[PDB]
RNA sequence: GCGCUCGUAGCUCAAUUGGAUAGAGCAUCAGAAGGUUAGGGGUUCGAAUCCUCUCGAGCGCGC
């Protein structure tokens, strides 16, 4: 139920029988205060300019034509000429009950698209830094988000299995091989290739046939490839990342493709071997003229191939991208390059959603305390840990075949929702005092939330086939703005699969439990004076318990059944 | 030197993309307090949001 693209026409298709020109743009928001009712329409004062007239007055034009009955139950202006638009509770609670029938919620199944989404991407022969959480955990809430909006999502890891480092990989391994796991890999072979080593002339010789390609070095390729993701395939495991193998596209697959990339990019008048090097020319930025490249003798080159592949092959209708923020302009200008090439059209978007630097409490590096990169795994041990520690001081002598599970869910969810709550681009701060509470938005707050919500569902008898026999009548404001946020889920997921942010989904759901927990304390679901209610605020309580579970599925935070 | 992303309560984050009196959680003496949205100017009915400067933070291409 999208009720804001409901009044969204009703207003619209008014408006016009109100003196409107076609070009027409109501802006049907949820109202900020409580005070402007459930919704608000802005587009009055910009529309009452172009015709020069006073929005106060076109305001009220509107509403004569403006037929919001079975609706709304109060329609007034406000201010410069605010259309505010306050529900009527028999149109939530017919809408609440239409929610239940459904396994969906209610939730419309849009035009079936097909979706590219670009997230994690780790590097090869090198464990997984915690550079790369914020990328895997924001990307797989996005396809679930669509997964069950209904599109078909591909989702795309672009990992690093190629460059010049694995003849310095490579020759190790063959080397390593004659002793007998990946540690110290990337790390010691290193310690090589610059002071000192002899035969480094092994190794830069040794990736000179890997482009060429004979099983031989293609094989030590893989296995080294094969082992990295096979130790990532865990970390996923662990993380709850609905990632897999055969989900792997990374600069292997983008590679062939750089000859007749660039030729076809010559061949249609695009390129000058300006400097040294190729390059393609773009009008829109700053007080003379910039220029990316493609050869020389690169990381622009690779994504057009990339952007073009999605399309060409994978039939992409919209494609994610999940990437650091020092990358922007590398995509952009390699995607301009696109847009003025006509490889990928104009019907399907080139998103890229960004983000920053992981930092501790002290606006520096997110490093450990001996003074160098945190894997992953030790992020995830810890989690645990610090998870442990918190549910044992509160339940304390209890199961410990319930307590990995429970301690699971809180860790591992907390590590989750936490990049599940911020949206900017500017470096974040990661601190276990911030997740890690049963105060805030956190994710152990969501979790214990959902434990309660479930548990006024549960000590009443009426089973479930009879209860959605009794209906659900709406008599007072709580039950009344309850009803309402509970309705908006569908406009929330629209606005995640939109915009490509989860965050909005976690302030929603944070939002949707605050009213719940003041209705409680208020409206007794427990014990009222007949039953016609009594049933009504279970079947209200029970909505919100199967909507906090659908909306906390689409993020991959874990809901364990009770605290 | 050019260029990217930014600057919001003491801290960590919001603000439905230009809407009404900028909101939550810790912290500080259930409600309370906490703000010239880094700063000036400008654009219009209306700005944290857009345009131009200054300062400042982080990172990419530069000789």
């Amino acid at each position: 139920m999208n009720i804001q693209a409901l009044l969204s026409e009703k207003v619209r298709q008014a408006m016009i029988a109100a003196g409107a020109p076609a070009d027409c743009e109501p802006q049907v928001r949820q109202s900020a205060k409580v005070q402007f009712g459930d919704y608000q329409a802005n587009g009055m004062m910009a529309v009452a300019k172009k015709l020069g007239m006073a929005p106060r007055q076109l305001a009220e034009q509107v509403l004569t034509h403006l037929d919001l009955n079975g609706i709304a139950s109060k329609v007034e202006i406000a201010g410069p000429g605010f259309i505010n638009i306050f529900l009527d509770p028999a149109f939530l609670a017919e809408h609440v009950q239409q929610a239940l029938a459904s396994d969906r919620l209610g939730v419309a199944t849009p035009e079936k698209q097909t979706i590219v989404v670009d997230y994690s991407a780790p590097n090869v022969a090198k464990e997984m830094h915690v550079g790369h959480l914020r990328s895997t955990i924001i990307g797989d809430a996005a396809v679930r988000t669509l997964e069950f909006l209904g599109h078909k999502v591909i989702r795309a890891n672009h990992v690093g299995d190629w460059g010049t480092q694995f003849g310095m990989l490579i020759a190790w391994l063959e080397k390593q091989q004659q002793e007998n796991d990946l540690e110290g890999f990337y790390r010691d072979a290193k310690k090589h290739y610059d002071e000192d080593e002899e035969f480094a002339e092994r190794a830069r010789n040794y990736v000179v046939k890997l482009q060429s390609g004979d099983e031989y070095f293609r094989e030590m390729w893989r296995k080294l490839v094969d082992i990295t993701m096979t130790q990532n395939q865990i970390t996923y495991d662990r993380l709850n990342v609905t990632l897999t193998r055969d989900d792997v596209m990374g600069e292997s697959l983008y590679n062939p493709m750089l000859p007749g990339i660039v030729a076809d990019l010559k061949a249609k008048g695009l390129a000058v071997e300006s400097e040294g090097a190729t390059v393609v020319f773009l009008d829109e930025f700053k007080n003379k003229e910039g220029e990316p490249m493609g050869v020389i003798i690169l990381y622009t080159t690779t994504d057009i191939a990339c952007a073009k592949y999605r399309y060409e092959t994978l039939h992409a209708d919209r494609v994610l991208y999940y990437i650091d923020s020092r990358q922007h302009q590398h995509l952009m200008q390699a995607w301009a390059i696109v847009r003025k090439a006509g490889y990928v059209p104009e019907s399907v978007p080139l998103e890229h959603h960004m983000f920053g630097m992981m930092l501790g409490k002290d606006g520096k590096p997110f490093k450990t305390r001996a003074g160098g990169t945190v894997k992953l795994a030790d992020l995830l041990d810890e989690a645990l840990e610090r998870a442990r520690r918190l549910v044992a001081e509160k339940n304390p002598d209890m199961p410990a075949d319930e307590l990995e599970k429970l301690a699971n869910a809180v860790g591992i969810g907390a590590v989750k929702y936490a990049d599940l709550s911020k949206n900017r681009t500017t470096d974040y701060i990661f601190d276990w005092d911030n997740m890690l509470a049963f105060e805030g938005n956190t994710a152990p707050y969501m979790q214990y939330a959902y434990t309660r919500v479930l548990s006024v569902f549960r000590k009443a008898e009426i089973d479930e086939e009879q209860l959605a026999a009794a209906p659900v009548i709406i008599r007072e404001d709580r039950e009344a703005q309850l009803a309402a946020r509970l309705l908006q889920f569908e406009e929330t997921l629209t606005v995640v699969a939109r915009e490509g942010t989860p965050h909005v989904m976690c302030a929603y759901l944070y939002d949707l439990a605050g009213l719940f927990s003041g209705f409680y304390e208020h409206c007794p679901i427990l014990s009222a004076e007949n039953e016609e209610v009594r049933n009504s605020r279970l079947k209200l309580a029970q909505l919100t318990a199967k909507t906090l579970k659908l909306g906390l599925d689409t993020l991959g935070i874990e809901t364990v059944e009770r605290m």
